[PDB]
């Protein structure tokens, strides 16, 4: 019953991207981004436990993935500052969201898998 | 031009036409000051955003209005938009092409930077 | 200890791609593709149990994913006949391979995550 | 031309230059008969593979020699190559651009088909 999971993979090494910082924000009624949760990717490149079913109410959310630090630490100066995912959540009732990102120094892809528990 | 944006549609196998694109420059106060905008052409390209003089070093944001594009096609989208944030010109002036490949629940962006 | 897993996701629906046929082949000493394993993706879009550590000897392998049937069944005539992954395996000792594919009607991406148990 | 192939490098943020590409047509016996080939240009493009007359309906294979490209750059690659298999012209003649974005452990291909 974790309703939000983020998973990050490295397209160069063919590996999970470990220790990647992730910050999650929620758009406020006044229209600004309130901090909602944060964490770092595990060995498996996954970040669990960000939120709960109750807390994770309808809204617009932003997941910012600190790809730049991940590359810089490997000696690489990447193109992007970060990878950002912005989406409306739970608009038709609660769902479970997996936000997956695949990283290369000059490219990233992002895909959402959304399921109905 | 020093900056071009090009958008493709993975569902139809075509350029993504009439997609709104906004470009911003990060301000001293860490706000985004809007800088240039346009809509992609019938080839999915947006040219003429900026000039070599104007396009000085800094951190830039390209915001692509993916949601409106999908809505227009009658297809439900996941993302609000697709954003590309990058530092420009850090080693000199370059020509940047920002390319995006769009699916309703996924997108991929790549930069082709040539000097 | 499953050394080969294939995972397929649908970029249109934001879902696993279920019931996707997958065929695996191994290049023979005579240079032709011998059938090695086959299966279909589960509800979670994953296919496990293709092979074993002992069977999965060094070689060149091909994973063919029947994307066309997956789309056609949804009413869609897709661009690709299939998605094929060809790779050398276990060249430096045994590894565990996850072959992931993300599908759209006119595009697919494939990524390998390779780990050392 | 009715068929173009374009290859980009996600590691360097550049066109992938001097990449070998082979094109095949499926034969009656379900073998691949090699049809056209080339190497990508400094812009990552390969033009001139075929002509409208020659490019009749059928099933075609495009094989991109990704492995050699990475080897040349000194980077270890996962794939032997990247293949694109598709049926051409089923609704009429079209112009096909096959685009590939390459990373050492990943690739993505997309078709832009215009009539
Ligand atoms: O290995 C991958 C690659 C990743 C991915 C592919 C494409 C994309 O656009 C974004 C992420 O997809 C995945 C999604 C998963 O749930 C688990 C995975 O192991 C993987
Ligand atoms: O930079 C890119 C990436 C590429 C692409 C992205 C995703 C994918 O899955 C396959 C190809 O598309 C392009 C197509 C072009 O005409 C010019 C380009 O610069 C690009
Ligand atoms: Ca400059
Ligand atoms: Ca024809």
């Amino acid at each position: 019953a974790c309703p939000l999971m983020v998973k990050v993979l490295d397209a160069v090494r063919g590996s999970p991207a470990i220790n990647v910082a992730v910050h999650v924000f929620r758009k406020a009624a006044d229209d600004t981004w309130e901090p909602f949760a944060s964490g770092k990717t595990s060995e498996s490149g996954e970040l669990h436990g960000l939120t709960t079913e109750e807390e994770f109410v309808e809204g617009i959310y932003k997941v910012e993935i600190d790809t730049k630090s991940y590359w810089k630490a490997l000696g690489i100066s990447p193109f992007h500052e970060h990878a950002e995912v912005v989406f409306t959540a739970n608009d038709s009732g609660p769902r479970r969201y997996t936000i997956a990102a695949l990283l290369s120094p000059y490219s990233y892809s992002t895909t959402a898998v959304v399921t109905n528990p």
